[PDB]
């Protein structure tokens, strides 16, 4: 019974004369938190095969999620509104950031393979592959990320225009965190292998959702593969999670507790971005100065929104914000 807003309608790109392709990755994980991120210093290497691609990875050890579960976050991440003016029914009846990038021009398409997008896809390609029931990823209905790069070179080679792919993961999501991951990622032992996460110990517990945290790395890393030797192609592809998850400390355990109070577990979450070799040639980032303001800032969600519209281009904005576009303080003139 309340008026829908339609946003930025004079958006269009802007990109340089002679530009070549620009496809961008968004990479939304799923209950990984940033205290068992390798990258952050945990005191397990989580997080391998990011690590050793060393510089090609910018990090961002201080992040805050919107909100602590998914329908919260999602809409929150994608909207307009920061995570202090957010309100759920305000949202649904605005454009949101991909209806937004899809007016400007660029081809927008989501893979979901997190039981929904939670409203924020209906109005761009959409494809959930959860349903493909694959006997290699899948089992009990929920998929091993994996299943997504099947459905990866499809919209890579659609055509020729500027795109962002969503590619939306299960990640770590529990009670089931055995699921999450193969044998090629069990390394951190003994393990919980049930959803009944109470007739296990908390150690295993953590050894299970850091085992979540490797196949999470392992997965960035092939979407990274798919594109590095692209030399045609400049592409990013940044990662953030939804929110956290407890792992027994204090008693407290899943996610969804309550924002002012819950643990930083639940909102403390990881992020990070790659940039291909046309990208880092041609893009204008300043990336010495991109690295030092990754370690010592201190980010949120609200930041999603703006650093996805200035990763595009999109020029004749409202709701851009360069204050909060992450690289614009590191974008060239
Ligand atoms: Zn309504
Ligand atoms: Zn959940
Ligand atoms: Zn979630």
């Amino acid at each position: 019974n309340i008026p829908y807003t339609q946003l930025d309608m004079a958006v269009v790109q802007n990109r340089p004369a002679g530009s070549l392709r620009r496809f961008v990755v968004l990479v939304v994980g799923e209950t990984t938190r940033a205290a068992n991120w390798g990258l952050n210093g945990y005191s397990r290497q989580t997080t391998p095969l990011l690590a050793a691609r060393g510089d090609e990875i910018v990090n961002f050890p201080q992040v805050r999620s919107c909100g602590t579960s998914t329908a919260h976050s999602l809409p929150c991440m994608f909207s307009t509104f920061d995570r202090t003016d957010y309100d759920e029914i305000k949202a649904e009846h605005q454009d949101n950031l991909l209806d937004i990038v899809q007016r400007a021009g660029v081809e927008v398409t989501w893979l979901e393979n997190d039981s929904g997008c939670k409203g924020v896809c209906g109005k761009v390609p959409n494809t959930d592959v959860t349903s493909l029931n694959l006997p290699e990823y899948c089992r009990n209905g929920e998929c091993l990320d994996n299943i997504l790069l099947t459905k990866f070179d499809e919209v890579l080679n659609k055509n020729d225009k500027d795109a962002v792919l969503i590619l939306h993961t299960i990640g770590s999501h529990g009670p089931t965190y055995y699921e999450r991951y193969t044998e090629a990622e069990r390394k951190f032992t003994p393990t919980c292998d049930t959803n009944e996460i109470n007739k296990c110990t908390r150690a295993t517990l953590v050894n299970t959702y850091d085992n979540t945290v490797l196949y999470v790395d392992q997965f960035i890393d092939k979407v990274i593969r798919k594109l590095e030797n692209r030399d045609d192609l400049e592409s990013v592809v940044h990662y953030v999670s939804d929110h956290g998850e407890s792992l027994g400390e204090n008693g407290m355990y899943l996610h969804a507790a309550p924002y002012a109070i819950a643990p930083s577990g639940q909102t403390h979450i990881p992020m990070v971005m790659w940039f291909s070799k046309a990208f880092r040639q041609h893009g204008g980032i300043d990336f010495q100065c991109l690295k030092q303001k990754a370690a010592e800032n201190e980010y949120s969600h609200d930041h999603y929104f703006s650093t996805v519209l200035g990763l595009m281009d999109i020029s004749n904005s409202q709701t851009y914000r360069k204050e909060m576009d992450i690289l614009a303080a590191c974008r060239r003139p």
